[PDB]
């Protein structure tokens, strides 16, 4: 195999002095020569207090050279870093820990989430990251450390998914690569020094951290560190940094399409050759502007925590419709039938892929979600999907979203993306209220612009002339002031149904 | 990891009914599900007559679908096939499956070297290529077989080297994949259907099996068969058949440029993105022409049969000056110390590479020399580097080949390409003579061109006028009628000093 640690290990031997990580804003570069000895000094630091390889260690913080740092030389070191979203709930955050059982939890957020942990329970140490690295300058005792042995299936890193409370999904050593590759083989990057890479995804998300910041060190290339992103600061940073490839999340795509068409010529954006993102609930519009605002070959992508990368499309018309690329093999079958139950071709399922090298292990501590979710060879995504006489997969939605009405599936998805364009609606979610006519009653759940009305009858009206066929035309319609939802702003399906 | 029938078989579920071979003289084309279906009915039907996995499998034939088939027929049973060179001398072949302790042999060179196997002595079945596929058609008995289990360091495929005697380089299953992936990371080949490649290179060589059979079926693309080399040819099907990639051999790509350079405008030549050659040893003026007459973009590659891909260039300016890519980690030692003695920045030595997953994993039956090669996790490629101020690689010769006159190193290649081009030579050998002013005299000896005289002080003046510094001039010449060569067109340095 070749691991994440071999990986930039390697990197820095054929780049030692090419600039490895950068910080525009704050004025900091480190070459990866500089970036090994920053690992290792840490690395060794942890490890002359305590920590041993193979112990599960939480990382907390907002994207930043120093979370590189201490992810990377607890890689190093041999332990297994459980990444998590900085903007959790304080009490969640302490709970995913105890349920984790692990030694220490490395923290970049502030003094209040510290006490979460301080009670809590588990007893798991609270590291503060500036006790480890600040600007890029460890604090480093003790002599180097040994390189542990790694073991092709041993667990390497921990990522989180999201009913209620995310589930740890867990990374082997031997999954690095194709969590890497994929940029290349699908996405067109290959090795080499003009690799500028922007870091906008999250390091908590597989993309962020893969495919994103691991990537561009292992082509022998340069992350460029985006603390907080800021649309036109980020297209300054294509100019002034020689940005050659961006994957980005849809929101940050229409922030940056919005910018650069109000810009213009202004901004040269020549050297960016790769807009990436992960688009299947991409809405039409959104996309047409980054094809007509935006330069660099556009590729979608369809992925999973679980599986990493599984579909993709170059130049992409829809943001749905998708094919298999290298390391990939998928199929489609019945909804919760076997994973040998293909679908007559044209027929709805859900889109299993096989688990291959890529494929994380197992939830942690969740033996149960393991089996509801890698079956016979395969990972199951959750997603309902189906095949185009175009020989592409469309991506419909997902399986717990689905609206079984009258003996028929329907797919709130579409039936957002067209009520979020009648005029006057700023955010629509659309449930199936329990539940008659039979099963499931298709209901729509509007937040109003700033300041304007809806009506049942108008939003109505819209629809009627829509495409959507008869039936999935909403049934009902709850006008509200907003929705609930989560810390990480996703909507809460479960919940809103009580509430209407 | 992803073996070679892995990675083929996923394809074939991405691509079912996408061209997989052609061979436009022939008239025959297969999908990718059309060559599972031959490639498994071959595999049970040789299953059917004894043979079983792990097995050494002898195959000997000029490029061909038949070969393509009967090779991955094969390795899907699980027989280890060891491809030889067909223009081998038939008492070498069977000397080398003799050696080989080879369950059979398939064939289609001649009657008469199916005799020379027939005495030879080792109980090796000899089987007729045209007995197992014929113009892609299989005669199948029996039922489909299983797919045995496949172990990373397992030994999957046999390829041979070249003193005396070829040697047989062990491929562990483990090694496929990035000998197919270095033609993504270096040489820019993404996954899709656009791939069309044309299959120059023999399939006994790793570059004609891995990086371009394997790669071409794992991207899910197109492998155009060539049955028979000639470049008006050659460049008529990267027109008709729109030939994305080429990777060549430089006597093939001095014959392309100049048909291209006389076809003009005439040849439509688009197509084509990825011209690749392993270009050490090729002459600045060849290389020139290549750019000047050949499109897409050009990358010289350093490999070997041992550790695949080592080195690159995008662009390159001339052939010997390269540099590490993706998978590769490499040094340069003091000539025949250990693999830790780096030498000072400037000095000459030894190239050796890190003997990672793409490694092979000993000669066949000759583990001295396996000792000789492998050595504490590095591979040695008894090539002579030097590390250029640029930080690039430059391969300066074998070091087999390197003449040491008056405590000196001289490279015989760099004084063959000097006088390769004095007028009047058509070939060249430089040897170092046993041997005095001291150690070894550096002496040439040159083949004239057809009709005409060579003299050894005119040549000698033309050194003059040459770059080389004083002591690599020649002391000696020898002006002969022919230069003595193997059965594989290689000079034989040890014979030639004998006989002057
Ligand atoms: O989480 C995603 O959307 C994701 C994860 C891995 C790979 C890709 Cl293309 C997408
Ligand atoms: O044998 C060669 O020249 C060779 C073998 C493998 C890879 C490459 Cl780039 C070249």
């Amino acid at each position: 195999m070749q691991t994440v640690n071999e990986m930039l290990r390697r990197a820095a031997t054929r780049a030692p002095d090419h600039c490895a990580l950068a910080v525009p804003a704050r004025g900091l570069r480190l070459t990866h020569a500089e970036l090994r000895a920053r690992v290792e000094a840490v690395a060794a630091r942890l490890h002359a207090d305590g920590l041993r390889p193979q112990q599960r260690v939480a990382v907390v913080a907002p994207n930043s050279a120093d979370v590189v740092i201490a992810i990377l030389a607890l890689h190093r070191l041999g332990a297994v870093p459980a990444l998590l979203n900085p903007r959790l709930k304080s009490a969640e955050l302490a709970e995913l820990i105890k349920r984790g059982e692990m030694t220490a939890a490395v923290i970049a957020v502030g003094r209040q989430v510290a006490d979460a942990i301080f009670q809590s329970g588990s007893g798991a140490r609270i590291i503060f990251l500036g006790d480890l690295v600040r600007d890029g300058e460890p604090y480093s005792y003790g002599p180097p450390i040994e390189d542990p042995q790694r073991e092709p299936a041993q667990p390497a890193f921990i990522f989180y998914t999201s009913t209620g409370l995310p589930k740890a999904a867990i990374i082997p050593q031997r999954a690095a690569e194709s969590r890497v590759l994929f940029m290349s083989t699908q996405v067109g990057l290959r090795h080499g020094r003009h690799n500028v890479v922007l870091g906008l995804m999250p390091l908590y998300h597989v993309v962020g951290f893969f495919a994103v910041l691991v990537a561009a060190l292992a082509l022998d290339g340069t992350y460029v560190v985006v603390e907080e992103f800021r649309p036109v600061d980020a297209l300054q940073l294509v100019q002034q940094e020689q940005v050659t490839s961006l994957f980005a999340t849809p929101t940050h795509l229409d922030a940056l399409a919005a910018a650069a068409a109000h810009a213009g010529s202004s901004l040269k954006l020549d050297s960016l050759r790769h807009v990436t993102f992960a688009g299947a609930t991409m809405p039409d519009a959104v996309l047409e502007t980054v094809h007509q605002h935006l330069p660099g070959e556009k590729v979608n992508g369809y992925g999973t925590t679980e599986a990493m990368n599984s579909l993709y499309m170059r130049q992409p018309k829809t943001g749905t419709e998708m094919a298999p690329g290298f390391f990939s093999e998928v199929r489609i079958v019945r909804i919760g039938g076997g994973v040998d139950e293909i679908v007559a071709n044209g027929e709805e399922g859900e889109l299993i892929v096989a688990a291959s090298d890529s494929a994380f292990v197992g939830y942690l501590n969740q033996p149960q979600a393991t089996a509801e979710k890698l079956q016979d060879g395969w990972y199951r995504t959750s997603d309902v999907a189906v095949w185009t006489p175009e020989g592409t997969v469309r991506i419909l939605g997902r399986v717990d979203d689905m609206i079984i009405s009258g003996g028929e599936n329907i797919h709130p998805s579409e039936i957002e993306r067209v009520l979020g364009t009648a005029p006057g609606v700023t955010e629509v979610v659309v449930i199936g209220l329990a539940d008659q006519r039979w099963g499931q009653s298709v209901t729509a759940c509007v937040v109003p612009r700033l300041g304007e009305t809806l009506s049942a009858d108008a939003l109505d009206t819209f629809c009627r002339s829509s495409e959507l066929a008869d039936f999935k035309r909403p049934k009902r319609y709850f006008i509200l002031d907003q929705l609930p939802k989560n810390a990480l702003n996703k909507v809460l399906r479960r919940q809103l149904v009580q509430q209407v």
